Order: C-alpha cells, then structure tokens, then sequence
C-alpha cells in the first residue's frame, strides 16, 4: 500500500497525547491498518471473477454484479479510516502553531533580557512553561473536545450507512431482477462465510473504538473539571 | 507506485510557506495521492477484461471498448495531479535562489567585516534579514501570485476537459455504432456504480481545492494590502 | 505484507525481558513471521481456481467451496499471530509509564538537591535504581504473570477452534450435499499433501511455544521465589 | 522498478550544474521517469492478450503482432531513458577526478608549509580556489560541451528511428500478409486512443528537452565568450 | 520476499567470526538465498496451471498433480535454508551473554577501583581482556562445535531426505495411477529441464557448502590443539 | 528483486580500485542489472502461454516447448551476472584482511612508542604507509591480476556455452519432433523480434565488457612494469 504518510504522521502526532488517545491510536494502527492490509484485503480478490449466474442472456452477469455490490466493503473500509483520521492532524497542526507562538514569546523574552509580567501571563495562557511540556487548557481542550466529537460522529455515520446498504451478512444466494435479465435469475456469491466474519470482526472493531473514545473525553471532563 | 520523489521535494517545500499553501498541500498529499494509490486504483483493474458485447462479430469489443473510453479516469487523474504540481517546484526553485544570494552577501559582508548600508539595503529588499526568516516582498509575492494564478486555471482547464469528454455518471449500458460492428450493438460496462462514486469524489475534492486556494489568494492579497 | 510496524514495536520490546521471552520472541519472529510469509502463503495461492466439482449444475461449486472452508488456514494464522502479541505491548506500555514515573521523580530530586527518605523509597519500590536498570518487583511482575497467562490462553484456545472447526489433515475428496447441488457430489480439492504438512507444521510449532512460555512462567515463578 | 540507482546518482551529480542543467534534470525526473512508471506503462498491460485477428488459422495470431509490433513502445523509451543519461556521469566523473587533484595539490600545499607560485597556478588553471567553488574553465567546459552535443545528437537518433519505425500514431485496424496466414487477414489493436495520446505527449516532452538543452549550450558558450 | 530480519541478523552475527565461517556465510547469503529469490523461484511459477494429463475424467488432474510432487522443490529449500541457520543465532546470543558479563564484570572492577586477583582470573577465564577482542576458549569453543556438527547434520538429513523422496531429475512423462483415474493415465510435466538443471546446481552448492563447513570444523580443532 | 545485498557489497568494493574497475562496476550496475531489471525481464513474462502448436494430440505443446527452451535467457543471464562477480569480492576480501593487518601492525607499534626498522620494512611491504591509501604491489597486484582473468574466462566460458546452445536469432516458426507428438508439428514462439534484439545488445554489452576488462589488464600491466 501507501500508508506510509499517514502513518508517519500519526507517529508525529502521538508524542503528546492522552493515555486514552495513545490506545486509541495504537488499536487503529494495529486492527484497523495492519489487520486490513495482511490478510483481509486479499479475501475480496476474486469478488468478480467467481461471481455467476444461471443464464446465458449476454451482459445480465455485469448488471446483477453491480445491482448486488454498490461499493466493495474494502474501499469502505478505506473511506471510513481515512475520514476517521483528520481531527488528529488538526489538533497536531494546532499544537505545532502553539509551538511556532512558545518560539517567539521565548525569542522576545531573550531580547529583553512589565514587559516581564505580560511575557509571564501569555505563556501560562497558553500552558508553555517548562519549554517542552505543553499543557492542554483554553483552546487545545476545545480543540481536543471537537475533535473527538467529530471522529465519533463520523464513525456513527460510517455505521448507520453500512447497515442501512449491506446489513451485516451475506447470503450464499442472491436473487437479481434487472434489464435485460429476463424475469429473475438466480446468481452466487463467492467466500460468503469469510466475508460474513471478517464484517463481524470489524463491526466489533468499530464499537470499541466508540466505546474507547467516549470514555477518553469522559475522562478528560473530569480532568477539565479538577481545576 | 513510484511517487516517493515528487512527495520528498514536497516535503522539501513545504518548510516555508502559508499557512493556506499547508493545508494544500496537506489535502494534496491525503486525498488526491493517498486516496488514489490504496483503493481507487483497484477498481480500475477489469476494466478491459470484464467490458463484453451482444455480438459474435470478430473484433467488434475491442473497437467499442476504444470508443467507449478515449482515455481512462485513473491516468486522467494521475496526470492532473502531476499538471498541478509544478508552480510550487517554481516557487521552491527561487527560495533557493534566494538563498544562494543571501549566502553570497553574507560571505562579501563576512570579507568586509557605504558598503555597509548598500548590503543592508540588498538584504532588507530581499527580505533576508534575520538569516533563516526570508519574508515575501517584490519578488516571491509576485512568484506564489503567479505560481497561485496558474496551478487554478490548470485545475479548471482540466475540469473542463473532463466535463466535455465524460460528464460525471458511467451508464450501465453503452450503445456501440463502430466498423466492423453490424448496424448498432449494446456493451455492458463493468462497476459502473462505484466508478460514478469515485467520479463525484473526486469532483467535490478538487472543487474544495480549488475553493482553498482562492481563499489563498484573497488572504496574500489582503496581506501586501496591509503594508 | 505491513508486517513491519508490529515488528518495530516488538524490536523496541525486546530490549528488557527475560531469557525466556527473548527466545520466545526469536521463534515468533523466525517461524511465525517469516516462514508463513516466505513459502507457505504461496501454497494459497490458487484454493478457489483449482478446485471442482464432479457436475454440470451452475452454481454448485461456490455453494460447494464454502461449504469445505468456512476460513482460510492462511487468515486463520495472521488472526493467531495478532491475538498471541497485545499482552507484551501491554508489559511495553507499562515499562514505558515507569519510565515515565522515574523521570518525574529523577527532576524532583535534581530540583531537591526526610524528602530524600521518600524518594529512595518511591525508587526501591518502583525497583528504579541505576537509572536504567529497572527490575521486576510487585507491579511489573504482576503484569508479566497476567500477561503469560492470558497469551497462554489465547494460543489453547485458538488450538482447539482450530481442531473442532478442521482437524488436522485434508482429504484429497470432499462430499458436498447442499442445495443446489442435487444429491450428493464429488470435489476435489487442491494440493492436499502440502496442507497437511504445513498444518502438521504449525501445530509443533504452536506446541513448542506453549512449552516455551510455560517454562518462562515456571522460571519467573521460582525467581520471584527466590526474594 | 529498480531505477533507484540512477536517480542517487543523479541526485548527486545536481548539485554542481548550470541553471540549465537542473531544469533538464528536473524534467527528466517529473516527465520521463516518474510518469512512465506511474501510469503510463500500466497501458501496455495487455498489448498481447487483447490483440486477436479475424481467422482460424492456428499461428496466425503470434506471426501477426510480431509483425505489427517489432519493439513496445515502453522499452523504446526506457532505452532512450539510458541512453540520454550517460555523459551526465560522464562530466561528474571528471568532476570527482578534478576533486582528486585538488586534495592532493592541497595535501602537498599543507606539507609544504616558487612552489607557492607553481601550486596557485594549478589551482588556478583547474578553477580550484575556494576549496568547494569549483568554476568551469579549460578542461571541465570542454567536457560539458561534448556531454551537451553527444546527449543532443542521441535524442534526435533515437526520434529519427521511433519515427521510421512506428510513425506518430496507431490505426484501429491492421492489415497482416505474412505466413502461414492465407490471403490477407484483419488484427484489432488494444486501446488505440490512449496510445497514441501518449506517444503524442511523449514526443513533446523530446521536443521540449532538446530545446531546453539547446538554450542550455547557447548559455553556456555566451558565458564563455564573456571572459 | 521477507528475509530482511534474517539477513540483519546474520550482518549483526558475522562481525565476530572464523574465517570459514565469513566465507559460508557469504556463500549462504549470494547462491542460496539471492539466486532463489531472483530466478529460481519464477521457474515454479505455473508447475499447476502447465500440469495437464491425457483423460476427461473429472478430478483426475489434481489427484495426478498431488501424487507427483508431495512437496514443491522451492519450500523444501526454503525450509532448509531456514533450519541451517538457528545454530548461528544460538552462537550470537551465547556471545551476547559473554558481553553482558564482561560489561557487569567491568562495573564491579570500576567500582573497587585479592578481589583484583578473582577479576582477572575471570576476565581470562572467558576470553575477556581488550574490552572488544573476545576470543574462544572453554565455552565459546564447544559452542562453536557443536553449532557446527548441528549444521552438517541437518544438511545431510535434508539431502538425504530429497534423495529418497524425488531423486534428482525430472522425466518428462510422468505414469499416475491413483482413483479416481481408470487404469492408468498419462501426464506431462512443466518445464523438466530447467527444473533438473536447477536442482543439480542446488546439490552442487550444498556439497560445497558441506565441504567448506568440515574444513572449518577441522582447522578450528587444530587451533584448538595449538593451545 | 533481491539484488540490495550484492549491490551494497559492490558499492563497498568500488571505494578502493582502478579507474577502469571502476568503468567495469559503472557499466555491469547500468546496463547488466537495471537494464534486464527494469525493461528486459518484461519480454519473457508469456514465453510459456503464448507458446502454441498445431496440433490437438494431448501433452504435445509442453514437450515441445521442453525440447524448445532448454534454460531461458532470463535465468542464464542472471547466473552469467552472479558468476562474473564473485572475483571482486575476493579482492575485496584480500584488501579487508590488509586492513586488519595493518591496523594490527599499528597497535604493535602504538604500544612500542630494530623493532621500528621492522615495523617499517612490513609497513612498506604491504604498501600501508599513509593510513589509508592501502597501495597494490606484491600480494594485492597477483590478486587483482588472477581475479581479471578468472572473470575474463568465465565471460568467455558462457558467451561460448550461449553459442552453442541457441545461437543469436530466435526464427518465428520452430519445428518439433519428439514423442508423443505424430511426425513432425509446427509451432510458433512469441515476440521473436523483440527476443533477438535484446540477444544482440546483451551481446555487444559483453563484449564492450571484455574489452574494457582487457585494457584494464593490460593498464596494469604496464604500471607494474613502470616499478
Ligand atoms: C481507575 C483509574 C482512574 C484514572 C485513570 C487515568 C487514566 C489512566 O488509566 O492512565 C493515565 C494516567 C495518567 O498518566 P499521566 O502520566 O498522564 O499522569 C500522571 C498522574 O496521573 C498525574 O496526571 C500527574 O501526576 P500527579 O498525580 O499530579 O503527581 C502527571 O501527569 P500530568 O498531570 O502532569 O499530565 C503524571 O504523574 O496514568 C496513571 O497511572 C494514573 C494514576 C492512577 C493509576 C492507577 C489506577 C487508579
Ligand atoms: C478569521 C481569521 C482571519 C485571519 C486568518 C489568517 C490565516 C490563518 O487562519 O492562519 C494563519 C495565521 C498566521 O500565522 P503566522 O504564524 O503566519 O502569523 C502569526 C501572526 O498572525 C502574524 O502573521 C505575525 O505575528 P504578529 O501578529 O505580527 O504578532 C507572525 O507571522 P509573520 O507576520 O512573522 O509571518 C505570527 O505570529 O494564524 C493565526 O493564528 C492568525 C492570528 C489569528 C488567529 C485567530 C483568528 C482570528
Ligand atoms: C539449568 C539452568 C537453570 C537456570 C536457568 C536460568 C535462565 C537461563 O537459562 O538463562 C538466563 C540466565 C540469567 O541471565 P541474566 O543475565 O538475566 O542473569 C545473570 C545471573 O544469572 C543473575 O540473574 C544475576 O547475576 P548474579 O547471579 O546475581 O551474580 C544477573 O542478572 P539479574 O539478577 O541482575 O537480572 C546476571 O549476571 O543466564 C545464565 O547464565 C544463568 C546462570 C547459569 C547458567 C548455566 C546453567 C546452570
Ligand atoms: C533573460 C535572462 C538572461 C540570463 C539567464 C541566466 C540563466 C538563468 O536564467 O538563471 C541562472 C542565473 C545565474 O545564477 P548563478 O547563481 O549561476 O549566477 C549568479 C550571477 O548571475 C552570476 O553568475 C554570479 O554573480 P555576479 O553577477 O558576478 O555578481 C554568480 O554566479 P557565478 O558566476 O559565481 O557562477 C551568481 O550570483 O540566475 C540569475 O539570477 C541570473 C541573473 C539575472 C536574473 C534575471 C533576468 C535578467
Ligand atoms: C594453507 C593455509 C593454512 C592456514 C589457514 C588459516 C585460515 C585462512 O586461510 O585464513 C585465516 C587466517 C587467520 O586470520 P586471522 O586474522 O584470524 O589470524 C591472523 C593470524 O593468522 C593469527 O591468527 C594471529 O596473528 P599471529 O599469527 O599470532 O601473529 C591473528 O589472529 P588471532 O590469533 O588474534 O585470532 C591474525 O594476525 O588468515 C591468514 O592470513 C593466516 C596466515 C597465513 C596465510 C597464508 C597461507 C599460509
Ligand atoms: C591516454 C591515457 C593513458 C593513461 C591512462 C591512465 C588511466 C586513465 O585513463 O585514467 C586513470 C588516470 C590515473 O588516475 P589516478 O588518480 O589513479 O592517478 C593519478 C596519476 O595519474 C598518477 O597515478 C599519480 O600521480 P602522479 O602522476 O605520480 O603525480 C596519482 O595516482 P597514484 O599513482 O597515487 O595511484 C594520481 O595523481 O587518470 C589520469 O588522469 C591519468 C593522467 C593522464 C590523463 C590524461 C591522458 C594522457
């Protein structure tokens, strides 16, 4: 694959982070990414090729293919992880400006050395004290907060559209009913029983990343709430 | 794929630049390269193969099949990418410019230590003062307007070219009238679903990019107003 | 394959454990890893082409397929490997939050210099003496032990689907009796002799790891003793 | 591929060349290189398999496309790639041997301290003063000269013969005369359209790096007349 | 391929070395596992889709293919690859053990810095005095033997194991007499020259790689009488 | 391919040679390895399938194909490759065990600051005067001249095996003659044209090598006489 970039950057990202977001990145690196790649992806190899029906009409095999697969399960797959992955690079790039403003406040403090106390109050704002250990309060927790909101919306979203499309099993046989199939045919899938697990396997995937994030910003309000 | 050079001088050139031109290229690098490397590609793997036809007339499939596709979306694709790639090469090719002179006036000032007020005048004209902190002013403002102006009119240019060709949907039947194809013939397609996907996925991601760089543009723009 | 960043991470791991999980991680990664990529996912390779049935019926042979494998023994093995590897991440993370802990205390002390008594204790009781030399007592044991165990358990349990599911060999004729099969069928499978012996290969394997980890545990348990 | 070599190579002869030059290697880079490996090549995927002539005369088939096809356009140019890259590591192994005298001159300065006289001479006469601000002059122009001309006349050989050979474009139709094929019989080319828009865009890329060299040399001689 | 961890494992092995054994490895690294992975291995590459009998009973092909060839040629190699290189690695970690001690022995002899006495007769005792010249004596020696007896033996069983399974050549016309095939049936190999002639190199390289590893056994025991 | 390890090994050895060793290492890298890696190998992906004769008696098209294609060109020339390389590396071997030698000596003489007369005499002996401008003369000049000449014969041992076998033109239709084909059959290979123009270049590319290995000698020569 590709995935080089993505990865590289959530590796860039992960430095300073929750726990409950360090976990949460590692089981998407591990389940989601390496589980997809190794072995899953090779299951819909021959999703085309084994597919048939019991007609010899011209051109009805391609029509019920398409009728049946709106969208292969691992380019949704793919879709999903991609979309479940920005709000991290957006709370990163907003740490990086955090970064770029410690930078200058510390450059302009070097030159001076009132000024003092304005310098002083600007870098406990924006929690840059220790030169290197980056305190979420004021706006990386709002920022912090939206993004895990967005990431849990999208995955719900992703959720509700897979089951109301597919459901979360396949049958062996499929009936089609579309031109120029005459009347209705009957056509077979191919490794249904595989297909049948490994969408189980991520559907639960799916539900712990869920059930992880909300207690991550749980947390989290707790912790906004101890001061 | 082979696109490891073009993401490295990326990389290179996204040190220094706005913080529109970084989101750009950020978007560039996840949806446009990513997207199209891991799963869109794959879906265009039978499309030769799978295409078939309501006639036993030899060679009429392959002369419907060229007619039906003048030129595929996938290579359509990679050429636009690498068509609205290179003004940032440009724009890079005269930060480094700029930098050889900046070297080269260090190095003469260096030797001297009114010759000081015409190297602080050339430094201050090129926006090198601070030996790591070059600025937009004359000529790099006027190269990123350029570079800007061209990478929009390249992207609509090529937007145009497909809305001509194709449209933005693939129909499930294609309707052959070609030598040596006997009067007219219907082909089938194959995945015309997903393809149709992907299309307006692609649509709607080079109309947000191309939003991006208008704002882009107008932020530069409000900028040099400012001085 | 992707294989690399779990490799990384158990590269990372295996800098501080015991002789024994050294060994074990040595195995996993010769045997395991590398053998399973190397040759004996090529014998995979053509299950589904190569295999046929003995009748003219459309759409026997995909019901027929199905029926013989409900899972792949290749997926079956990555599912094994990936289940048989969270626990030492778990000891790794925990390492790396003592690590953590140490480095804390380390500045308060530096900042310091009956405080002293508390944080020899702190130290003592962490087992963080020579700032590098972190040992195994009262928490890292405890979560070593668990850890064994519950990669013990994954590897049985494993063993047995596997056994109830398939056995451990693969007849060169299958009987195939389900709809719309009329009757009852013959199908052939593919490569049979390789299979058995490959799946006769894994299972020692599998054994002498559990071998492995049960004399680690015995070990680790005596050592424990010994203090 | 395997053109990792090459481009290291490459890589390490660009940083001593003319403006010229690097627009050149540029080029070669974006254009000839990664695009024919992204996209381009993936076109002559099936040049043979969907190649099929209107007769049942077994034979006929092979004898036919040997004839229509005496060289694929995709080893033509990756030939030409080759062959258009070889006086660039020519001039940076004259550039290396230059480096060798100078640190041998300069290791016999260091000793040392009219050989003063005679040692700056030499390191005049070989552009060598500033210890890495090594100028073309004598020999090095001399070199670079017959590089440009020896790369120009090659580029335009190997245009000459694609054109006699081929032409600048691919009838849909082919008409084959050769044995054991009865009579005439009719062949049907695969993706006519894409191939020559390729070949269309290929043969202005030449057009584009011949004259680009061209203004290179003119630059070249003008700089050298200045002195 | 994988054997990436393999080869590192070996380069991090072959620092501390007998000549002999440099050149084994070097022989293992170039013939045994570079030529299988370039060349060899793509000769295996249809051996079933090639494979073709002279019947129309159903299913007889397969059972034809599984009697002829019980185990492919390229995995058995490849598992003797793999089991004649363990006894190097229990050698590596045998010395890595040596390091530890003598870095624990170093920090013990730092720190009192008759106790010097029992330091030195133990730093000689196992070969430890240059801090990085480790020599064999005692341990280390029967380590090495037996490494290397462990090393010939495997060898000899696989040869011999390949010697009464397949023989060394490959008849062109193979007889199969195995239900559900009636009497008996005639099938032709793929490519049995190729395949003969591949085979009799293997056994030409593992002859010499025996020969190599006697010669080192028998001049490290005249090294060891020298003592 | 797997070609990392020998490349490496090569860049390794081209450290310390002659200028026409290093022309040697400079041509084998571009034209023997990347050439047949990048284009070449290509050509030989269909030889077997593409392969037909005319006839329907069963198992004829395999043994006529076996009687054909003894070895392919692909494979030979690999093996061609691997041997005409194993001589450098002896070289580079030699020059490694006179490196420890003379980093042995220096040790020797590091601890002495008629011993020094000696030490010198053996310094000027191997040619190890400057620490690390390692000269050929006595030893390293007989290796270098055995390793020319052992690779000269084996060039000229395959080139004339090559000759024998096939010759240097591959003609369009083959005839066959061999059990259990009746009489005699006509069959046809694939890209005939293609296969003898790559025979021809890499002809003309040995014998360019042969000819430069031979200046290379004879070059030598000469600076041992001018001693
Ligand atoms: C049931 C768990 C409920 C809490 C779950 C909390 C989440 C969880 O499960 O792991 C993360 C957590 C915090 O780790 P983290 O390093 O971020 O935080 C440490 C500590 O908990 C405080 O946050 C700070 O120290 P102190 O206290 O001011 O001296 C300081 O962090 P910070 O403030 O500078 O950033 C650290 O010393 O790790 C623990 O071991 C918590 C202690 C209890 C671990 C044992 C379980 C009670
Ligand atoms: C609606 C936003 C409209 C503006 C969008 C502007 C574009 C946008 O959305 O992000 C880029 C922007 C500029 O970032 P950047 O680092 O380039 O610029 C900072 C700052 O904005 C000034 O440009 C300079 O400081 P000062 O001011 O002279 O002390 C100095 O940059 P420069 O001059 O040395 O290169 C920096 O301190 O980031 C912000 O946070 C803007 C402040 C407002 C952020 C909050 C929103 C108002
Ligand atoms: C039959 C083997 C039964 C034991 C199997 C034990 C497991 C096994 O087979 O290998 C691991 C083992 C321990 O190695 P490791 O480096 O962890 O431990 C060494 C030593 O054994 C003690 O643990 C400590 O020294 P001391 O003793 O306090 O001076 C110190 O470790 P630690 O305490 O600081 O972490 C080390 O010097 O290696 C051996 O050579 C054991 C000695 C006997 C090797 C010869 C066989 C008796
Ligand atoms: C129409 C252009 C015609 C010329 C095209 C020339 C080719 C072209 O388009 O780019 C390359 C060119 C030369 O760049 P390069 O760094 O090699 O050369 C710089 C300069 O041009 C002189 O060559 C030298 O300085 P000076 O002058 O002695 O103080 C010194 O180089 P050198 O001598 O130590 O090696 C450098 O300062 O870049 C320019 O900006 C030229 C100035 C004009 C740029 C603006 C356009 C006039
Ligand atoms: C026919 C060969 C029979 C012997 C084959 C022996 C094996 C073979 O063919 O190559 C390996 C061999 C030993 O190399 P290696 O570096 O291990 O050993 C060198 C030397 O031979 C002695 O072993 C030691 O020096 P000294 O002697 O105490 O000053 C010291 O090694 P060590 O002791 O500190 O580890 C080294 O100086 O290389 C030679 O050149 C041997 C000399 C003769 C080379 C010329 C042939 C006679
Ligand atoms: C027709 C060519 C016939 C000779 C072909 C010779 C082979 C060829 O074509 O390139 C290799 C050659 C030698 O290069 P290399 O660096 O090995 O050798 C240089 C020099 O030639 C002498 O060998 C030595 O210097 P000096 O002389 O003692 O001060 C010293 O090398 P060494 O001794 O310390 O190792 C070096 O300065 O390069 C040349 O430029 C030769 C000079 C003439 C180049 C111009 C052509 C005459």
């Amino acid at each position: 694959g590709d995935w080089s970039a993505l990865g590289k950057l959530l590796d860039k990202v992960q430095a300073y982070s929750t726990a409950g977001g360090k976990v949460w990145l590692s089981v998407l690196f591990i389940f989601r990414i390496l589980l997809l790649g190794t072995a899953v992806e090779s299951a819909w190899g021959d999703e085309q090729s084994a597919f048939r029906c019991n007609t010899q009409q011209p051109g009805c095999e391609n029509v019920c293919y398409d009728k049946s697969f709106p969208i292969s399960h691992v380019r949704f797959w793919v879709l999903q992880i991609i979309f479940v992955s920005v709000p991290t690079l957006l709370y990163l790039a907003h740490v990086f400006y955090v970064m770029r403003k410690e930078e200058k406040l510390n450059k302009k403090e070097e030159e001076l050395k009132m000024h003092l106390k304005q310098i002083e109050i600007k870098k406990f704002k924006y929690g840059i004290e220790e030169h290197g250990k980056v305190k979420m309060r004021g706006g990386l927790l709002r920022t912090y907060i939206i993004s895990i909101l967005f990431k849990s919306i999208f995955e719900v979203a992703f959720l509700l559209i897979q089951w109301y499309i597919y459901g979360f099993s396949l049958s062996a046989v499929y009936t089609c009913k579309r031109d120029p199939c005459p009347h209705q045919v009957d056509c077979f899938l191919s490794r249904p029983t595989e297909k049948t697990i490994f969408i189980i396997f991520m559907l639960v995937v799916s539900l712990v990343s869920l059930a992880l994030n909300i207690i991550e910003l749980f947390y989290v309000f707790f912790k906004g709430v101890k001061d």
